[PDB]
């Protein structure tokens, strides 16, 4: 058993009662000098390294060719100038086991951390050598982390798609179902996670033409999708809670389910308008609807109408077919299923669209895997083979997360947010998906990105602030207001520079101006002195700066229809020495076994004299955690991946009280603690 | 219990030992006077009937509008002039329960047998009132029976496709698999039976791009197809026996199969070149091949190359990957599976293509459900969404069967064959399938039809000839030679009249002339005096008439790439008072229960003094039955649906001896005794 593993397990052998947290600095030193350093191919020079990597199909050629090799050498030297040392064993382990380029035979390391960062920065900068240096520092300071699809692939031959997160609308016809099956498979062969809105399909037992009682309904299309995802080497289906098939749709995921209905590779999510929550609160018997009878009567997809305005009219219209259900028992059933499987992802639709900027394009109708992406969409119609299709707007999103601790310690909220936006914008412009025409069309027209944040708990706990305190909410209120400020500002700058906006920008609340109402009348500077000191050295936007930005946006518009969303962070959390996303930590010390050995990872920064501040999530009050997320969500234009952390000692009514409280506080999406393609 | 059922069961109460065969004439009289006649809507006049049926969406309007109502009345009167009486209870039962148009609420009969026949004849004739009368007599004399898709639908609103039999090629890409899934579903929603050739898909464990060992293989695509056929309200997959996946492909249909592999709605068929039979005879270890390694090496689909010429070259080529198998044990496994499920359909490919007329278009590579359709085909390539597709040639076939007994007693081999061809040609020209571009293209280009025959055993047994005798083979040799003669003659006539041929006709053996070699040098007039007397009154073509037809075809060409094939006959066998297809009968008297009552159907014509001639199939020598089919097959340009009738007392080696003997005699396809869409 290796020496680095030796020192690693010595953390758990207590000294003066204390753990041996410093042993892990030894373990990662041992892991390099006695292993990594000896399986890293080392070349006589960089040109020899790069020439080898281009000539052997490891790297791509075009992006490097945009630079003079004297400039490529300066960029690499910038990365190595940091003298970056991993502070823990598992952080270095996760980079070399999951991200570092290895040889085709997988026996030696071709990339150090500085090499992958230099290649990504050379790709983002697209010829601008100084910008590449700017990107190298931002990544080697660990201020920004592009998503794993982007961070892993950039500059590689045999490179997978930089974007791996997709959402699809499906129209109510056999042509459209067949095309969604193929798009699902085409995106999935590229490694994408695909989420499909099934709310427009007609329900079980609806007419086809004049044959009554002929439709298989939503579950039939889930069976076909489940199979498509099996064949092509993970997907999701969303359903509106007022769809008649909602119960059958949920039942496909009971672990006890029969195999006549069992769907096994599909996540599910449920979309809940306000009208449902009112009906469940009132314990009033509610109706769910056969969507095609609504279509034949109103000429519109039920999915495209406002259920808060239309519910009573649908109930009274005799040509609309409906079914009675118990809303409380359905709500309880959602709590049960989430205990089984984490999902169904719950989306509070009116909490999304109350503050949505682009309802003019459409209401937000569904979300992606782990449910942080919230964008407008319009269904296509794929017509008969001899006829022209009508291409709508699907959704794809390009993700990255800034690292809150290093952004605060570098006092670089503005510079990081603007640079990371530039990088996400470059990934969006170099994407061309084939065989998914509405994804391709929406990416050019909407130009949407998703910048997030990680290390919230880590940063708070290392500055003596409990995750559940009002001080923590006061830090989050200001920090994410500032992120949003410079994000909007950089998007308007790019709009002025390029002279374009996203298509139909002028219909958005950014153009009509009401997006800015709370920012020009309410101050978001800290209410607590100790929190305000954290921001010393950085200007905090006032209502006057917001007024001038409102005016700026009014003149130049905006390049991006959406900018911010907080995805989960996977393995890369280790590499960044960062607590996952904006969630509280789950364990103070993780014990995981790898190859007949046990490894220990204490939370980034865990010391004996801050132990109290790394409070484990399952011991926290979820009603206070909801308060924190609702605070961040004010300043995030899309969504926040939000897992509740619950003891099995929770009654089904305690669970629904959390649900109702989340809804009350304006939370957009929620589930309980397969998303791999849609995580940073 | 009704009176017709009363008299019906009295057949089985013996008199002087004899059965009471005449009771069934009473039973069908009782069934009319005491039931059918009282649930038939009767109108004051025909115009009142027709106007009702057009105004209430029962009938279509366009085809009737091509006639003056004075002519529609003459055609109907022609049908009723026959005074057609069903000779048995079950024959009338099957027409009114399965074919006669009932009201939308299914409570009364809108069509007598004379009405359905008049409507079909008005449709076939397409305005030619005299031709409609010709069609009415041919159908009411029960000389010709169009297939159930055609006979049931013609002239109806909400009418299904007249053709319901389709065969598809599938190319080796995800694009093509997705398109085959959609075509399968589009054809299947129209009621079609769909057969797909899977021999071009690469095998389990082949490369995708440069990822080695990445393919799911043929079984993965069967799982998706199985699901497509489930969703859309029966299909078949064919595989060449030299495909590496052959064993896994067969195993999906073991009744004991695991549900990780179980395919439940798909028939299967196996395509066997001569080289395999030689290898199994020699008990020599044989190889099966990974098709993509052959493609990467030879630039051609293994499916498109001649395995008899290429086998040894494939084995020696080191860049071709193969696997060893035991051919005898594989042959035995085919016998086992056919005992379980009737299928896999076996196709002896070189027996098909030795005599195929259009190898210039392609070799025949596979067949349909119940395996009588044998036509050339060329695979499409459905490319990326933004790119043009390359449309090949799929197959669809329009079926009908003449009724041998009534054709002989009317001495009308020529008139029936030529008229039935006209009708099948009209169904082909009025088909336009959407969402299946290679089916649509091949139907216009190939103009293929499939005219068959029924009542072979019935006719033989009623003329004192045993199905297994050399006299019976001598009658079949002549009768089907004459069918083929007038079929080719009428196709050449239509070619002269229209001035067209099927596309690329001049490459066929009809054009180069060698199709006719045996007919200009061998005489097919009867060798037995008693058989020759059966043909008295009809001219039997001589080698001189064949020489003049050869010359005729040479000048005018041919309209149809294929003309003859003998499908099974389903329920319509009852309506025609006919033994099924060209098969021997299975039971002298069928006992079936319907609605708490037992019904008896003696074979059409079964009398006590011909009992010996209605020998039951399971008591016959299958080696003699093979001899009969091989005799008919000489004069049929496509195939003959051929079920072996076997006792469970057959060793697995007895079964393979039949297989080898069928192959020896030139049989094209065979299986053991779901085809509903591809039966007359
Ligand atoms: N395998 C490798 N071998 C050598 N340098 C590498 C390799 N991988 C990355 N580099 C980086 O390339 C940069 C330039 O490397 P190189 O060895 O060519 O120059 P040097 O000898 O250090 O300095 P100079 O180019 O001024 O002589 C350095 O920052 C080095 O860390
Ligand atoms: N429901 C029906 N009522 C009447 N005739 C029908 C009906 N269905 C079919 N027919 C057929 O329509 C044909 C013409 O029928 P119709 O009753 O109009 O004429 P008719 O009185 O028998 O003779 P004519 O037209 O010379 O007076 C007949 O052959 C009849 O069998
Ligand atoms: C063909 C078919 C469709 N469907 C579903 C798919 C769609 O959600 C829905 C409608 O299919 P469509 O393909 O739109 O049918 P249609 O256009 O012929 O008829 P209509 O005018 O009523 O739309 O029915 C089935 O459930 N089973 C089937 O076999
Ligand atoms: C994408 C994909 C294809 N396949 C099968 C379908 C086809 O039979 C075969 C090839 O798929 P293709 O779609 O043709 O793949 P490709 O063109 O990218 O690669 P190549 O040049 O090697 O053709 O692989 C799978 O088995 N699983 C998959 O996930
Ligand atoms: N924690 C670490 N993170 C990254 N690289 C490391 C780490 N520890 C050791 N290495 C690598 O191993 C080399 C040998 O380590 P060492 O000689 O102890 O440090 P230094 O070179 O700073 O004196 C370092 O130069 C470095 O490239
Ligand atoms: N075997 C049968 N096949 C068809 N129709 C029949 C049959 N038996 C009776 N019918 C119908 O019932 C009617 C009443 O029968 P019946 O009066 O016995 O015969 P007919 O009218 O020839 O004297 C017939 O006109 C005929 O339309
Ligand atoms: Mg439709
Ligand atoms: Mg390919």
């Amino acid at each position: 058993v290796p020496k680095w593993i030796q020192l690693n397990n010595e953390i758990m052998i207590q000294k003066d009662g204390k753990f041996q947290f410093d042993k892990d600095k030894e373990a990662v030193h041992s892991y390099f000098v006695d292993y990594i350093n000896q399986n890293t191919v080392f070349f006589h020079n960089l040109k020899e390294k790069l020439d080898y990597l281009v000539e052997n199909q490891y790297y791509e050629e075009e992006f490097l060719s945009l630079y003079s090799f004297e400039d490529i050498k300066e960029v690499f030297k910038t990365a190595y100038a940091k003298k970056f040392r991993f502070p823990s064993f598992m952080s270095a382990f996760k980079f070399y086991n999951d991200y570092a380029l290895k040889t085709n035979d997988k026996k030696k390391i071709l990339e150090r951390y500085e090499d992958r960062i230099s290649i990504v920065a050379l790709f983002f900068a697209n010829g601008d050598t100084e910008k590449a240096k700017e990107y190298v520092n931002l990544m080697i300071n660990q201020e920004y982390q592009p998503s794993t699809p982007t961070f892993l692939n950039a500059g590689r031959k045999r490179r997978g798609e930089l974007v791996s997160c997709f959402l699809l609308e499906v129209n109510d016809s056999l042509n459209d179902i067949s095309r969604a099956i193929d798009i699902s498979m085409q995106l999935s062969k590229l490694g994408g996670g695909v989420s499909l809105n099934l709310s427009k399909l007609r329900a079980k037992g609806e007419a086809i033409k004049d044959v009554e009682n002929a439709t298989k309904g939503v579950v039939g299309v889930m069976k076909l999708l489940d199979n498509a995802f099996r064949y092509a080497d993970s997907g999701a289906a969303y359903l509106n809670i007022f769809h008649r098939d909602i119960n059958d749709f949920l039942d496909t995921k009971k672990i006890s389910a029969d195999e006549d209905v069992r769907v096994k590779t599909l996540s599910i999510g449920v979309v809940i308008p306000d009208k449902f929550v009112e009906l469940a609160r009132e314990d009033k018997a509610a109706y769910v609807f056969y969507p095609h009878t609504i279509y034949k009567e109103y000429g519109q997809h039920m999915d495209e109408m406002d259920m808060n305005e239309m519910y009573d009219k649908f109930v009274d219209n005799p040509r609309v077919k409906k079914e009675k259900i118990n809303p409380r028992k359905l709500l309880e059933k959602l709590a049960m299923l989430r205990s089984e499987s984490g999902y169904p992802y719950i989306m509070f639709q009116d909490n999304v669209n109350k503050v949505h900027a682009n309802n003019h394009i459409s209401k937000v109708k569904f979300s992606n895997l782990c449910s942080e992406v919230l964008q407008a969409s319009q269904v296509s119609s794929y017509t008969d083979y001899d006829e022209e299709d009508e291409i709508g707007l699907d959704i794809s999103c390009n993700l990255g997360s800034l690292n809150i601790l290093n952004v605060m310690e570098h006092k670089s909220i503005e510079k990081t947010v603007k640079l990371a936006t530039d990088s996400l914008t470059h990934v969006s412009e170099t994407t061309d998906i084939r065989n998914a025409p509405a994804v391709r069309r929406a990416n050019k027209a909407m130009k949407s990105i998703g910048l997030g944040a990680m290390n919230l708990h880590g940063y708070l706990a290392q500055n003596g602030i409990a995750y559940e305190s009002p001080e923590a909410r006061d830090f989050a209120n200001t920090f994410f207001m500032m992120v949003n400020f410079y994000s909007i500002q950089r998007s308007a700058e790019i709009a002025k520079e390029k002279g374009e906006t996203f298509d139909q920008y002028e219909g958005s609340t950014y153009a009509t101006g009401e997006y800015f109402d709370k920012y020009v009348s309410t101050d978001f500077s800290p209410k607590y002195e100790k929190i305000a000191n954290l921001f010393e050295g950085m200007h905090i936007p006032t209502t006057e700066d917001w007024k001038k930005l409102k005016a700026f946006v009014a003149e130049h518009g905006m390049y991006h229809s959406y900018r911010l969303c907080i995805a989960p962070t996977g393995s890369i959390s280790y590499v960044q020495s960062s607590t996952a996303s904006v969630m509280p930590i789950m364990e103070r010390i993780e014990e995981r076994t790898y190859g007949n050995s046990k490894t220990y990872y204490p939370m980034p920064g865990l010391a004996s004299n801050n132990w109290f501040f790394y409070k484990e999530a399952y011991d926290m009050d979820m009603f206070k955690v909801v308060d924190m997320i609702a605070t961040i969500q004010q300043h995030i234009d899309q969504g926040i991946s939000f897992t509740l952390f619950l003891k099995d000692t929770m009654t089904t009514r305690d669970l629904n009280r959390i649900d109702l409280y989340a809804h009350h506080r304006g939370i957009k999406t929620i589930y309980y603690a397969s998303c791999l393609s849609c995580v940073v």
